[PDB]
Protein backbone atom coordinates (compact mmCIF):
# COMPACT_ATOMS: atom_id res chain seq x y z
CA UNK A 1 0.00 0.00 0.00
CA UNK A 2 1.95 2.95 -1.12
CA UNK A 3 0.45 6.15 0.29
CA UNK A 4 1.76 8.67 3.17
CA UNK A 5 -0.62 10.84 5.19
CA UNK A 6 1.15 14.43 6.05
CA UNK A 7 -0.09 16.55 8.74
CA UNK A 8 0.20 20.09 8.20
CA UNK A 9 0.47 21.75 11.46
CA UNK A 10 -1.63 24.86 11.89
CA UNK A 11 1.43 26.98 13.25
CA UNK A 12 3.46 26.02 9.77
CA UNK A 13 0.95 27.12 7.62
CA UNK A 14 -0.31 30.35 9.45
CA UNK A 15 -0.20 31.73 13.37
CA UNK A 16 -1.86 35.19 8.19
CA UNK A 17 -0.64 32.36 4.91
CA UNK A 18 2.44 31.02 4.75
CA UNK A 19 2.66 30.58 0.80
CA UNK A 20 6.25 29.81 0.74
CA UNK A 21 6.42 26.79 3.40
CA UNK A 22 3.41 25.54 1.59
CA UNK A 23 5.42 25.89 -1.90
CA UNK A 24 8.34 24.08 0.03
CA UNK A 25 5.98 21.04 0.96
CA UNK A 26 4.25 20.63 -2.69
CA UNK A 27 7.67 20.83 -4.08
CA UNK A 28 9.17 18.15 -1.73
CA UNK A 29 5.84 16.14 -2.44
CA UNK A 30 6.57 16.64 -6.36
CA UNK A 31 9.64 14.45 -6.07
CA UNK A 32 7.19 11.42 -5.05
CA UNK A 33 3.95 11.76 -7.50
CA UNK A 34 2.70 9.79 -8.78
CA UNK A 35 4.35 6.41 -7.85
CA UNK A 36 3.05 7.17 -4.50
CA UNK A 37 -0.18 8.10 -3.25
CA UNK A 38 -0.38 10.68 -0.79
CA UNK A 39 -3.26 12.37 1.79
CA UNK A 40 -2.63 16.02 3.54
CA UNK A 41 -4.54 16.58 6.59
CA UNK A 42 -4.01 20.71 7.79
CA UNK A 43 -5.35 22.26 10.78
CA UNK A 44 -6.33 25.91 11.58
CA UNK A 45 -4.60 29.26 11.88
CA UNK A 46 -5.61 32.74 11.66
CA UNK A 47 -9.39 31.09 10.14
CA UNK A 48 -10.55 28.14 12.28
CA UNK A 49 -9.41 28.51 15.68
CA UNK A 50 -10.46 32.08 16.25
CA UNK A 51 -14.23 31.34 15.16
CA UNK A 52 -14.00 28.05 16.74
CA UNK A 53 -13.58 29.60 19.80
CA UNK A 54 -15.47 32.39 19.40
CA UNK A 55 -18.71 30.63 18.96
CA UNK A 56 -18.04 27.83 21.55
CA UNK A 57 -18.06 25.72 18.99
CA UNK A 58 -16.60 22.56 21.61
CA UNK A 59 -19.75 23.53 24.36
CA UNK A 60 -22.20 21.84 21.52
CA UNK A 61 -25.71 22.30 21.08
CA UNK A 62 -26.53 24.49 24.78
CA UNK A 63 -27.71 27.74 25.23
CA UNK A 64 -28.30 29.99 22.20
CA UNK A 65 -28.40 27.23 19.91
CA UNK A 66 -29.44 29.44 16.77
CA UNK A 67 -26.10 31.46 17.38
CA UNK A 68 -24.26 28.09 17.82
CA UNK A 69 -25.29 26.81 14.57
CA UNK A 70 -24.81 30.20 12.30
CA UNK A 71 -21.32 30.11 14.04
CA UNK A 72 -20.76 26.34 13.26
CA UNK A 73 -21.50 27.10 9.51
CA UNK A 74 -19.26 30.58 10.04
CA UNK A 75 -16.13 28.34 11.31
CA UNK A 76 -17.01 26.19 8.18
CA UNK A 77 -16.57 28.45 5.63
CA UNK A 78 -13.78 30.51 7.08
CA UNK A 79 -11.33 27.09 7.24
CA UNK A 80 -12.66 26.23 3.47
CA UNK A 81 -11.20 29.83 2.56
CA UNK A 82 -7.98 28.29 4.20
CA UNK A 83 -8.22 25.13 2.27
CA UNK A 84 -8.46 26.80 -1.14
CA UNK A 85 -5.29 29.00 -0.34
CA UNK A 86 -3.58 25.73 0.36
CA UNK A 87 -5.26 23.60 -2.71
CA UNK A 88 -4.17 26.87 -5.23
CA UNK A 89 -0.57 26.55 -3.90
CA UNK A 90 -0.55 23.27 -4.68
CA UNK A 91 -2.15 23.51 -7.85
CA UNK A 92 0.46 26.21 -9.21
CA UNK A 93 3.33 23.91 -8.47
CA UNK A 94 1.47 20.73 -10.77
CA UNK A 95 -0.17 18.90 -7.91
CA UNK A 96 -3.42 17.84 -8.17
CA UNK A 97 -4.83 18.44 -4.77
CA UNK A 98 -8.30 17.66 -4.68
CA UNK A 99 -10.28 19.40 -1.76
CA UNK A 100 -12.51 16.64 1.02
CA UNK A 101 -14.70 18.46 3.24
CA UNK A 102 -13.86 16.82 6.51
CA UNK A 103 -17.19 17.50 7.81
CA UNK A 104 -19.39 16.11 4.98
CA UNK A 105 -17.75 12.42 5.69
CA UNK A 106 -17.07 12.18 9.45
CA UNK A 107 -19.26 11.84 12.48
CA UNK A 108 -18.04 12.49 16.36
CA UNK A 109 -18.55 10.79 19.48
CA UNK A 110 -16.00 11.62 22.27
CA UNK A 111 -13.75 13.93 19.78
CA UNK A 112 -13.53 10.79 18.08
CA UNK A 113 -14.48 9.96 14.64
CA UNK A 114 -17.38 6.71 15.20
CA UNK A 115 -18.93 7.13 11.52
CA UNK A 116 -16.70 7.25 8.30
CA UNK A 117 -16.64 7.76 4.54
CA UNK A 118 -13.87 6.41 2.49
CA UNK A 119 -14.75 4.91 -0.64
CA UNK A 120 -14.40 8.77 -2.32
CA UNK A 121 -10.65 9.08 -0.56
CA UNK A 122 -9.63 5.43 -2.36
CA UNK A 123 -11.06 6.60 -6.05
CA UNK A 124 -9.13 10.26 -5.42
CA UNK A 125 -6.06 8.07 -4.54
CA UNK A 126 -6.63 5.48 -7.07
CA UNK A 127 -6.80 7.59 -9.85
CA UNK A 128 -3.72 9.60 -9.06
CA UNK A 129 -5.28 12.73 -7.48
CA UNK A 130 -3.52 13.95 -3.88
CA UNK A 131 -6.67 14.43 -1.01
CA UNK A 132 -6.32 17.42 1.20
CA UNK A 133 -9.03 17.42 4.27
CA UNK A 134 -8.69 19.54 7.00
CA UNK A 135 -9.31 19.95 10.93
CA UNK A 136 -12.99 21.08 10.70
CA UNK A 137 -16.32 21.66 12.65
CA UNK A 138 -18.43 18.59 12.69
CA UNK A 139 -21.19 16.77 13.64
CA UNK A 140 -20.92 15.32 16.91
CA UNK A 141 -23.68 12.32 18.33
CA UNK A 142 -23.30 13.20 22.01
CA UNK A 143 -23.51 17.16 21.50
CA UNK A 144 -25.00 18.17 18.51
CA UNK A 145 -21.57 19.91 17.23
CA UNK A 146 -18.08 19.32 17.70
CA UNK A 147 -14.93 20.84 16.58
CA UNK A 148 -12.83 17.74 14.67
CA UNK A 149 -8.95 18.12 15.00
CA UNK A 150 -6.90 16.72 12.62
CA UNK A 151 -5.23 14.24 14.61
CA UNK A 152 -8.61 12.63 14.74
CA UNK A 153 -8.91 12.75 11.43
CA UNK A 154 -5.30 11.46 11.12
CA UNK A 155 -6.12 8.49 13.49
CA UNK A 156 -9.45 7.15 11.71
CA UNK A 157 -7.26 7.40 8.35
CA UNK A 158 -4.49 5.33 10.04
CA UNK A 159 -6.85 2.88 11.56
CA UNK A 160 -8.93 2.45 8.32
CA UNK A 161 -6.47 2.97 5.25
CA UNK A 162 -3.55 1.34 6.89
CA UNK A 163 -0.88 3.97 5.12
CA UNK A 164 2.66 2.99 4.79
CA UNK A 165 3.78 6.24 7.31
CA UNK A 166 2.19 9.26 8.66
CA UNK A 167 4.72 12.40 8.96
CA UNK A 168 3.38 15.20 11.23
CA UNK A 169 5.16 18.27 10.52
CA UNK A 170 5.86 20.71 13.63
CA UNK A 171 7.66 24.06 14.67
CA UNK A 172 10.23 22.16 16.30
CA UNK A 173 12.46 19.26 15.03
CA UNK A 174 10.70 16.61 16.84
CA UNK A 175 9.50 14.89 20.31
CA UNK A 176 12.07 16.54 22.79
CA UNK A 177 12.85 16.59 26.49
CA UNK A 178 10.28 18.39 29.20
CA UNK A 179 9.59 21.98 26.47
CA UNK A 180 11.80 22.54 23.18
CA UNK A 181 11.83 26.22 24.56
CA UNK A 182 14.02 25.19 27.66
CA UNK A 183 17.61 25.77 27.79
CA UNK A 184 18.53 21.63 27.92
CA UNK A 185 16.22 19.60 25.69
CA UNK A 186 17.95 16.68 23.77
CA UNK A 187 15.88 15.36 20.70
CA UNK A 188 14.34 12.23 20.80
CA UNK A 189 15.64 10.80 17.69
CA UNK A 190 14.08 6.96 18.40
CA UNK A 191 10.84 7.41 20.64
CA UNK A 192 9.32 4.46 21.76
CA UNK A 193 5.96 3.58 24.21
CA UNK A 194 7.70 4.03 27.52
CA UNK A 195 9.41 7.28 26.43
CA UNK A 196 5.90 8.44 25.60
CA UNK A 197 4.14 7.40 28.79
CA UNK A 198 6.99 9.19 30.52
CA UNK A 199 6.10 12.65 28.84
CA UNK A 200 2.27 11.70 28.83
CA UNK A 201 2.70 11.52 32.70
CA UNK A 202 4.64 14.94 32.56
CA UNK A 203 1.44 18.10 22.10
CA UNK A 204 -0.58 15.09 24.66
CA UNK A 205 -3.01 14.78 22.37
CA UNK A 206 -0.84 14.12 19.38
CA UNK A 207 1.42 11.77 21.26
CA UNK A 208 -1.89 9.66 22.31
CA UNK A 209 -2.93 9.81 18.88
CA UNK A 210 0.82 9.04 17.56
CA UNK A 211 0.69 6.14 20.04
CA UNK A 212 -2.85 5.02 18.24
CA UNK A 213 -1.41 5.21 14.92
CA UNK A 214 2.05 3.29 15.72
CA UNK A 215 -0.14 0.17 15.62
CA UNK A 216 -1.14 0.41 12.24
CA UNK A 217 2.27 2.45 10.45
CA UNK A 218 5.25 4.17 11.22
CA UNK A 219 5.39 7.83 12.89
CA UNK A 220 6.95 11.20 12.08
CA UNK A 221 7.45 14.13 13.67
CA UNK A 222 9.68 16.52 11.66
CA UNK A 223 10.06 20.66 11.30
CA UNK A 224 7.95 21.82 8.71
CA UNK A 225 9.96 24.95 8.30
CA UNK A 226 12.94 22.73 6.88
CA UNK A 227 11.98 21.74 3.08
CA UNK A 228 14.36 19.02 2.68
CA UNK A 229 12.97 17.17 6.17
CA UNK A 230 10.00 15.86 4.29
CA UNK A 231 11.39 13.65 1.59
CA UNK A 232 13.87 12.64 4.32
CA UNK A 233 10.65 11.03 6.21
CA UNK A 234 9.40 9.74 3.01
CA UNK A 235 12.53 7.75 1.76
CA UNK A 236 13.02 6.52 5.52
CA UNK A 237 16.50 8.69 6.18
CA UNK A 238 17.23 9.37 9.64
CA UNK A 239 15.24 12.98 10.55
CA UNK A 240 13.51 13.94 13.34
CA UNK A 241 11.74 11.85 15.79
CA UNK A 242 10.31 8.37 14.70
CA UNK A 243 7.91 6.26 15.91
CA UNK A 244 8.61 2.48 14.23
CA UNK A 245 5.35 0.41 14.15
CA UNK A 246 4.38 -1.62 17.26
CA UNK A 247 5.76 -5.22 17.35
CA UNK B 1 -41.59 16.57 5.94
CA UNK B 2 -38.10 16.95 3.90
CA UNK B 3 -38.30 19.50 0.92
CA UNK B 4 -35.56 19.70 -1.60
CA UNK B 5 -35.31 23.08 -3.58
CA UNK B 6 -32.99 22.57 -6.50
CA UNK B 7 -31.82 26.47 -7.61
CA UNK B 8 -31.31 26.47 -11.09
CA UNK B 9 -28.11 27.94 -12.72
CA UNK B 10 -29.43 30.85 -14.96
CA UNK B 11 -31.42 31.61 -11.69
CA UNK B 12 -28.51 32.33 -9.05
CA UNK B 13 -26.43 33.44 -11.49
CA UNK B 14 -25.60 34.70 -14.85
CA UNK B 15 -21.63 37.74 -12.16
CA UNK B 16 -24.19 36.61 -8.72
CA UNK B 17 -27.66 37.35 -8.49
CA UNK B 18 -27.43 38.25 -4.49
CA UNK B 19 -31.06 39.83 -4.46
CA UNK B 20 -32.87 36.49 -5.91
CA UNK B 21 -30.75 34.43 -3.37
CA UNK B 22 -31.95 37.19 -0.14
CA UNK B 23 -35.40 36.53 -1.59
CA UNK B 24 -35.11 32.70 -1.50
CA UNK B 25 -33.82 33.16 1.90
CA UNK B 26 -36.53 34.87 3.24
CA UNK B 27 -39.04 32.95 1.82
CA UNK B 28 -37.38 29.62 3.37
CA UNK B 29 -37.31 31.74 6.51
CA UNK B 30 -41.51 31.62 6.77
CA UNK B 31 -40.84 27.80 7.11
CA UNK B 32 -37.82 27.40 8.97
CA UNK B 33 -37.71 25.34 11.37
CA UNK B 34 -41.38 23.88 10.98
CA UNK B 35 -40.20 21.76 7.48
CA UNK B 36 -36.50 20.62 6.58
CA UNK B 37 -35.10 22.03 3.42
CA UNK B 38 -32.12 20.28 1.44
CA UNK B 39 -30.62 23.10 -0.84
CA UNK B 40 -28.91 22.40 -3.85
CA UNK B 41 -27.51 25.17 -6.59
CA UNK B 42 -26.36 25.13 -9.97
CA UNK B 43 -22.95 25.89 -11.57
CA UNK B 44 -24.00 29.40 -13.10
CA UNK B 45 -21.36 31.41 -13.80
CA UNK B 46 -18.87 29.67 -11.80
CA UNK B 47 -18.78 26.00 -12.60
CA UNK B 48 -19.15 26.33 -16.10
CA UNK B 49 -16.82 28.46 -17.35
CA UNK B 50 -14.16 26.18 -15.95
CA UNK B 51 -15.59 22.79 -16.73
CA UNK B 52 -16.28 23.47 -20.08
CA UNK B 53 -13.04 24.60 -20.45
CA UNK B 54 -11.32 21.75 -19.13
CA UNK B 55 -13.64 19.43 -20.64
CA UNK B 56 -14.29 17.47 -17.47
CA UNK B 57 -17.40 15.70 -19.53
CA UNK B 58 -14.73 14.08 -21.84
CA UNK B 59 -13.40 12.02 -18.55
CA UNK B 60 -9.74 11.38 -17.90
CA UNK B 61 -8.25 11.20 -21.63
CA UNK B 62 -5.63 13.02 -23.55
CA UNK B 63 -3.61 15.63 -21.17
CA UNK B 64 -4.51 13.80 -18.34
CA UNK B 65 -2.60 15.88 -15.69
CA UNK B 66 -4.38 18.78 -17.25
CA UNK B 67 -7.54 17.44 -16.76
CA UNK B 68 -6.99 16.68 -13.06
CA UNK B 69 -5.56 20.31 -12.32
CA UNK B 70 -8.73 21.47 -14.27
CA UNK B 71 -10.84 19.41 -11.93
CA UNK B 72 -9.54 20.84 -8.92
CA UNK B 73 -9.72 24.33 -10.07
CA UNK B 74 -13.52 23.94 -10.68
CA UNK B 75 -14.07 22.30 -7.63
CA UNK B 76 -12.75 25.53 -5.83
CA UNK B 77 -14.60 28.28 -8.07
CA UNK B 78 -17.94 25.64 -6.97
CA UNK B 79 -16.78 25.99 -3.26
CA UNK B 80 -16.31 29.80 -4.29
CA UNK B 81 -19.77 30.16 -5.37
CA UNK B 82 -20.96 28.48 -2.69
CA UNK B 83 -20.11 30.03 0.37
CA UNK B 84 -21.27 33.67 -1.39
CA UNK B 85 -25.03 31.52 -1.22
CA UNK B 86 -24.19 29.86 2.09
CA UNK B 87 -23.09 33.46 3.79
CA UNK B 88 -26.26 35.03 1.63
CA UNK B 89 -28.29 32.45 3.85
CA UNK B 90 -26.44 32.77 7.26
CA UNK B 91 -26.65 36.95 7.04
CA UNK B 92 -31.02 36.28 6.88
CA UNK B 93 -30.52 33.95 10.23
CA UNK B 94 -30.87 30.72 8.32
CA UNK B 95 -27.71 28.13 9.17
CA UNK B 96 -27.07 27.00 5.97
CA UNK B 97 -24.05 23.95 5.77
CA UNK B 98 -21.88 22.88 2.88
CA UNK B 99 -22.01 19.60 1.80
CA UNK B 100 -19.22 19.11 -1.06
CA UNK B 101 -21.03 16.82 -3.91
CA UNK B 102 -18.12 15.29 -4.97
CA UNK B 103 -16.87 14.31 -1.07
CA UNK B 104 -20.05 11.83 -1.22
CA UNK B 105 -21.17 10.44 -4.36
CA UNK B 106 -19.42 8.68 -7.42
CA UNK B 107 -20.66 8.47 -10.64
CA UNK B 108 -21.41 6.35 -13.79
CA UNK B 109 -23.07 7.01 -16.72
CA UNK B 110 -23.62 10.58 -15.44
CA UNK B 111 -25.34 8.80 -12.47
CA UNK B 112 -24.90 8.47 -9.07
CA UNK B 113 -24.01 4.73 -8.38
CA UNK B 114 -22.89 5.53 -4.60
CA UNK B 115 -23.53 8.01 -2.60
CA UNK B 116 -23.04 8.54 1.40
CA UNK B 117 -25.93 10.33 3.64
CA UNK B 118 -25.59 9.56 7.19
CA UNK B 119 -24.04 13.26 7.25
CA UNK B 120 -26.40 14.75 5.16
CA UNK B 121 -29.38 12.82 7.74
CA UNK B 122 -27.59 14.37 11.11
CA UNK B 123 -27.68 17.73 9.52
CA UNK B 124 -31.54 17.71 8.61
CA UNK B 125 -32.18 16.35 12.97
CA UNK B 126 -30.35 19.13 13.68
CA UNK B 127 -32.56 21.39 12.06
CA UNK B 128 -29.60 22.32 9.71
CA UNK B 129 -29.67 23.31 6.03
CA UNK B 130 -27.96 21.53 3.66
CA UNK B 131 -26.37 23.20 0.28
CA UNK B 132 -24.82 20.99 -2.06
CA UNK B 133 -24.18 22.10 -5.59
CA UNK B 134 -23.50 20.92 -9.21
CA UNK B 135 -19.92 19.66 -8.77
CA UNK B 136 -16.98 17.59 -9.78
CA UNK B 137 -17.28 14.17 -9.46
CA UNK B 138 -15.03 10.76 -9.90
CA UNK B 139 -16.63 8.88 -12.71
CA UNK B 140 -15.97 4.79 -12.18
CA UNK B 141 -16.45 4.93 -16.32
CA UNK B 142 -14.24 7.76 -17.07
CA UNK B 143 -12.42 8.65 -14.32
CA UNK B 144 -13.87 12.68 -14.05
CA UNK B 145 -17.38 14.18 -14.85
CA UNK B 146 -19.53 16.89 -13.79
CA UNK B 147 -22.47 15.60 -11.49
CA UNK B 148 -25.31 18.41 -11.75
CA UNK B 149 -27.59 19.11 -9.24
CA UNK B 150 -30.53 17.11 -11.14
CA UNK B 151 -28.72 13.74 -10.64
CA UNK B 152 -27.94 14.98 -7.21
CA UNK B 153 -31.79 15.75 -6.06
CA UNK B 154 -32.72 12.64 -8.11
CA UNK B 155 -30.26 10.26 -6.20
CA UNK B 156 -31.40 12.14 -2.95
CA UNK B 157 -35.55 11.53 -4.01
CA UNK B 158 -34.82 7.92 -4.71
CA UNK B 159 -32.82 7.39 -1.08
CA UNK B 160 -34.63 10.28 1.32
CA UNK B 161 -37.70 10.28 -0.30
CA UNK B 162 -38.67 14.12 0.62
CA UNK B 163 -42.44 15.65 0.16
CA UNK B 164 -41.99 17.85 -2.46
CA UNK B 165 -38.84 18.48 -5.03
CA UNK B 166 -39.32 22.30 -6.42
CA UNK B 167 -37.14 23.50 -8.99
CA UNK B 168 -36.61 26.89 -9.38
CA UNK B 169 -35.98 28.13 -12.77
CA UNK B 170 -35.81 31.09 -14.80
CA UNK B 171 -39.20 30.57 -16.92
CA UNK B 172 -42.45 29.91 -15.14
CA UNK B 173 -42.57 26.29 -15.42
CA UNK B 174 -42.73 23.77 -18.49
CA UNK B 175 -44.26 24.97 -21.51
CA UNK B 176 -45.84 23.11 -24.09
CA UNK B 177 -42.66 24.40 -26.47
CA UNK B 178 -39.73 26.53 -26.14
CA UNK B 179 -41.15 29.26 -24.66
CA UNK B 180 -38.71 31.78 -27.08
CA UNK B 181 -41.65 31.06 -30.04
CA UNK B 182 -44.72 32.69 -29.39
CA UNK B 183 -47.84 31.82 -28.54
CA UNK B 184 -46.56 29.80 -25.64
CA UNK B 185 -48.49 28.57 -23.19
CA UNK B 186 -47.35 27.44 -19.32
CA UNK B 187 -48.10 23.60 -18.33
CA UNK B 188 -49.69 23.61 -15.03
CA UNK B 189 -50.82 19.94 -14.43
CA UNK B 190 -48.28 17.95 -15.93
CA UNK B 191 -48.00 14.24 -16.58
CA UNK B 192 -46.32 11.84 -18.32
CA UNK B 193 -47.72 11.60 -21.45
CA UNK B 194 -46.88 15.57 -22.13
CA UNK B 195 -43.38 14.58 -20.62
CA UNK B 196 -43.54 11.71 -23.09
CA UNK B 197 -44.28 14.44 -26.20
CA UNK B 198 -41.79 17.12 -25.02
CA UNK B 199 -38.85 14.35 -24.89
CA UNK B 200 -39.60 12.93 -28.27
CA UNK B 201 -39.13 15.94 -30.00
CA UNK B 202 -30.36 20.96 -20.93
CA UNK B 203 -34.76 20.85 -20.47
CA UNK B 204 -34.79 17.45 -21.52
CA UNK B 205 -32.31 16.20 -18.85
CA UNK B 206 -34.41 17.38 -16.41
CA UNK B 207 -37.66 16.26 -17.52
CA UNK B 208 -35.62 12.60 -18.21
CA UNK B 209 -35.00 13.18 -14.08
CA UNK B 210 -38.13 14.58 -12.51
CA UNK B 211 -40.01 11.49 -13.99
CA UNK B 212 -38.25 9.34 -12.13
CA UNK B 213 -37.85 11.83 -8.89
CA UNK B 214 -41.93 11.91 -9.69
CA UNK B 215 -42.30 7.81 -8.60
CA UNK B 216 -41.34 9.26 -4.93
CA UNK B 217 -42.29 13.19 -4.58
CA UNK B 218 -44.46 15.79 -5.96
CA UNK B 219 -42.49 18.06 -8.46
CA UNK B 220 -42.94 21.36 -8.62
CA UNK B 221 -41.18 24.06 -11.60
CA UNK B 222 -41.71 28.22 -10.51
CA UNK B 223 -40.17 31.02 -11.30
CA UNK B 224 -36.98 31.37 -8.92
CA UNK B 225 -36.66 35.31 -9.90
CA UNK B 226 -40.20 35.42 -7.98
CA UNK B 227 -40.16 35.92 -3.99
CA UNK B 228 -44.19 34.28 -3.44
CA UNK B 229 -43.59 31.55 -6.00
CA UNK B 230 -41.73 29.15 -3.72
CA UNK B 231 -43.72 29.72 -0.76
CA UNK B 232 -46.92 28.91 -2.86
CA UNK B 233 -44.94 25.80 -3.64
CA UNK B 234 -44.18 25.01 -0.42
CA UNK B 235 -48.30 25.33 0.68
CA UNK B 236 -49.23 23.26 -2.45
CA UNK B 237 -50.74 26.00 -3.90
CA UNK B 238 -51.11 26.12 -7.25
CA UNK B 239 -48.45 28.05 -8.94
CA UNK B 240 -45.86 27.10 -11.99
CA UNK B 241 -45.73 23.63 -13.13
CA UNK B 242 -47.03 20.58 -10.93
CA UNK B 243 -46.16 17.12 -11.56
CA UNK B 244 -47.93 14.78 -9.00
CA UNK B 245 -46.75 12.36 -7.29
CA UNK B 246 -46.74 8.60 -9.69
CA UNK B 247 -49.50 6.12 -8.89
N1 LIG C 1 8.33 17.37 24.67
C1 LIG C 1 7.86 18.15 23.69
N2 LIG C 1 8.04 17.76 22.41
C2 LIG C 1 7.57 18.53 21.43
N3 LIG C 1 6.92 19.70 21.52
C3 LIG C 1 6.76 20.06 22.80
C4 LIG C 1 7.18 19.36 23.92
N4 LIG C 1 6.84 20.04 25.08
C5 LIG C 1 6.22 21.11 24.64
N5 LIG C 1 6.14 21.19 23.28
C6 LIG C 1 5.51 22.27 22.51
O1 LIG C 1 4.32 21.78 21.94
C7 LIG C 1 3.97 22.62 20.83
C8 LIG C 1 3.29 21.80 19.76
O2 LIG C 1 2.03 22.42 19.43
P1 LIG C 1 0.71 21.56 19.24
O3 LIG C 1 0.91 20.18 19.73
O4 LIG C 1 -0.45 22.31 19.89
O5 LIG C 1 0.48 21.61 17.66
P2 LIG C 1 0.28 22.72 16.55
O6 LIG C 1 1.57 23.26 16.06
O7 LIG C 1 -0.69 23.76 17.11
O8 LIG C 1 -0.50 21.92 15.41
P3 LIG C 1 -1.10 20.46 15.14
O9 LIG C 1 -1.80 19.95 16.35
O10 LIG C 1 -2.02 20.64 13.93
O11 LIG C 1 0.12 19.61 14.73
C9 LIG C 1 5.26 23.33 20.39
O12 LIG C 1 5.12 24.75 20.48
C10 LIG C 1 6.34 22.79 21.34
O13 LIG C 1 7.21 23.82 21.79
N1 LIG D 1 -40.64 23.14 -22.88
C1 LIG D 1 -39.92 24.01 -22.12
N2 LIG D 1 -40.45 24.58 -21.02
C2 LIG D 1 -39.75 25.44 -20.26
N3 LIG D 1 -38.48 25.80 -20.54
C3 LIG D 1 -37.81 25.32 -21.62
C4 LIG D 1 -38.53 24.36 -22.48
N4 LIG D 1 -37.68 24.03 -23.47
C5 LIG D 1 -36.52 24.70 -23.25
N5 LIG D 1 -36.59 25.46 -22.15
C6 LIG D 1 -35.45 26.31 -21.69
O1 LIG D 1 -34.26 25.52 -21.64
C7 LIG D 1 -33.44 25.90 -20.54
C8 LIG D 1 -32.82 24.68 -19.86
O2 LIG D 1 -32.02 25.12 -18.76
P1 LIG D 1 -31.58 24.10 -17.60
O3 LIG D 1 -30.60 23.11 -18.19
O4 LIG D 1 -32.83 23.60 -16.92
O5 LIG D 1 -30.78 25.06 -16.58
P2 LIG D 1 -30.17 24.49 -15.20
O6 LIG D 1 -29.28 23.36 -15.63
O7 LIG D 1 -29.44 25.68 -14.62
O8 LIG D 1 -31.39 24.07 -14.40
C9 LIG D 1 -34.32 26.67 -19.57
O9 LIG D 1 -33.71 27.92 -19.23
C10 LIG D 1 -35.62 26.90 -20.30
O10 LIG D 1 -35.88 28.31 -20.40
C1 LIG E 1 -11.43 24.63 13.15
C2 LIG E 1 -10.64 23.50 13.73
C3 LIG E 1 -9.58 23.64 14.55
C4 LIG E 1 -9.15 25.02 14.95
C5 LIG E 1 -8.79 22.38 15.12
O1 LIG E 1 -7.99 21.83 14.21
P1 LIG E 1 -6.21 21.30 14.62
O2 LIG E 1 -5.51 22.63 14.68
O3 LIG E 1 -6.42 20.61 15.94
O4 LIG E 1 -5.82 20.41 13.46
C1 LIG F 1 -19.52 22.54 -12.39
C2 LIG F 1 -20.95 22.12 -12.28
C3 LIG F 1 -21.83 22.08 -13.31
C4 LIG F 1 -21.35 22.49 -14.67
C5 LIG F 1 -23.33 21.61 -13.10
O1 LIG F 1 -24.18 22.63 -13.05
P1 LIG F 1 -26.07 22.40 -13.06
O2 LIG F 1 -26.24 21.50 -14.26
O3 LIG F 1 -26.27 21.76 -11.72
O4 LIG F 1 -26.60 23.80 -13.23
Amino acid sequence: SHMIIIKLGGSVISDSFHRHIVEQIAEEIAQFYPDESFILVHGGGSFGHPNAREYKITEGLVGDVDRKRIGFSKTHQAMLKLNDLIIQTFLEKGLPAYSVSSSSIFLLENKEVVYGELEILRKLLELKFIPVLFGDTAIALDKGIDILSGDQIVSYLAKMLKPSKVIFLMDVDGIYDRNPKERDAKLIEELNVEEIRHLLESIGNKLREALKIAKHSEVYFINGKVKENLGKAIRGEKVGTRLRKLE
